[PDB]
């Protein structure tokens, strides 16, 4: 029982301090943690480029990585709290939701990895159990763009780590500076603010 | 090898921003005066004792504790997390030397917090306290920590250290258990912040310390 994850990768809409490039750029990726080749959890399974930028689609699939998020879920206070609305409970999306809010790219494409908060502004991780659902997250999107993505997603356990590599990695994350803030504006502007998700940013 | 803490538990100085975080001095020595010892946690959970209280007074700016962290399970799941840790690696500053434990403890457990109505319940390591001023030092050396601290005087290093002269290991969790807890404090609102607040306040300016804020 996988889950999909869904944002932007690249936002043309921000300026950095660091589209041509990426269309270009097209004609197995994986997916970790952090960006650490001993820690994948999955696959991309679409990318797609549209009138606001980069958007990607990948699958959460190894079975050691959810047994921890599975464990983990169940000792946190904010996965306990539930989600909103009238969403219903999924202790494990819920806790990727919080653990790995952001997403972040490195053919040019070498690997996306979910993070704590990404690099390139904007760039918001949306999990959930079902791939329509997550894009359906997003207002800038469309259903041409959804065609696009649809087309692409309609080894063995690759996950060398374990919870000592993760509690490590989240302690890090607890001191990268002003993330709650950054990750709240990928939200007022990406939209999913709007349609009601699992995200707890 | 256990690790020492000591950090403010509450500040004299400081007003709350919940009415019922007020502790004033004169309740404080009251209970003081009042007569196990003491145990240490995370985050308030019965189920992650870690070690214990060893010395609490009543100072000028507040009250102010020393606390050692004694088990073995928690000491080492620590361990080997700090492994696996940039902020770990990046390593601590100045002229200090490198201890992965004791660095790892102070990202993770930056805060403390008291528990109290034996009216001191106990004390919990945790991410940020809601009382400000509640940083929390971690180092090899009771002494060494407390002489992080400026707001503290020799006759209260005195106390202190009359009461550090006094094996069931009673942790009873995982690292399933600290992961969990870990991804709470990342939605903690205006942490980082709200720790460099904590940091100015009670001198400990960093470069003298395994901080990380
Ligand atoms: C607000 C903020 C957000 C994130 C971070 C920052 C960070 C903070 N800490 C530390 C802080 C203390 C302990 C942890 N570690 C990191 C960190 C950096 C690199 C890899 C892993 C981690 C965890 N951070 C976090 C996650 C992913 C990041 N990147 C950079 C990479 C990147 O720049 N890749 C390039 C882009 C263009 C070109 C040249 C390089 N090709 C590429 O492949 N990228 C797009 C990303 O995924 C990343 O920069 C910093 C600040
Ligand atoms: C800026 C900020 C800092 C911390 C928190 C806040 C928090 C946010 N989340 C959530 C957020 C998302 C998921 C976790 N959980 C918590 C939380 C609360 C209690 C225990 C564990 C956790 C993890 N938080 C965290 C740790 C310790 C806190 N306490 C409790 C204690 C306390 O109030 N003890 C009392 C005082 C008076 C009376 C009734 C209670 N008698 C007592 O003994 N104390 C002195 C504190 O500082 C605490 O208030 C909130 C904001």
């Amino acid at each position: 029982t996988p889950v999909y994850v869904g944002g932007f990768l690249a936002r043309y809409d921000q300026s950095p301090d660091e589209r041509d490039v990426v269309e270009h750029w097209l004609h197995a990726l994986p997916l970790n943690i952090n960006h650490d080749d001993t820690a994948v959890v999955g696959h991309v399974a679409a990318m797609q480029s549209v009138r606001d930028g980069l958007f990607c689609l990948g699958c959460v699939t190894s079975p050691r990585f959810l047994e921890i998020v599975r464990r983990a879920s169940e000792k946190s206070e904010l996965v306990s709290r539930g989600p909103v609305s009238p969403l219903q409970p999924d202790k494990v999306v819920e806790f990727l939701s919080g653990s790995y809010a952001g997403l972040s790219l490195s053919t040019p494409f070498k690997h996306v990895a979910l993070c704590s908060v990404g690099r390139r502004r904007g760039t918001l991780a949306v999990y959930g159990r079902d791939p329509e659902w997550v894009t359906q997250r997003f207002p800038d999107l469309t259903a041409a763009d959804r065609d696009g993505l649809r087309a692409q997603w309609q080894s063995g356990d690759p996950f060398r780590s374990d919870s000592y590599g993760l509690l490590g990695n989240s302690v890090d994350a607890l001191y990268i500076r002003e993330r709650l803030p950054k990750l709240r504006y990928d939200k007022q502007l990406v939209g999913v603010t709007e349609r009601e998700s699992y995200v707890k940013a």
